[PDB]
């Protein structure tokens, strides 16, 4: 019962890299350049 994604962090420990976005059904999770330092 779901129309998109959600949130994450593929980090684990005090860390902030690694994301998702909520599309109708375009992108589940990935990075994507989000922090260009870390994964």
């Amino acid at each position: 019962k779901e129309h998109c994604g959600s949130i994450l962090h593929g980090t684990w420990l005090p860390k902030k890299c690694s994301l998702c976005r909520c599309w109708h059904g375009q992108l589940h999770c990935l990075p994507q350049t989000f922090l260009p330092g870390c994964d």
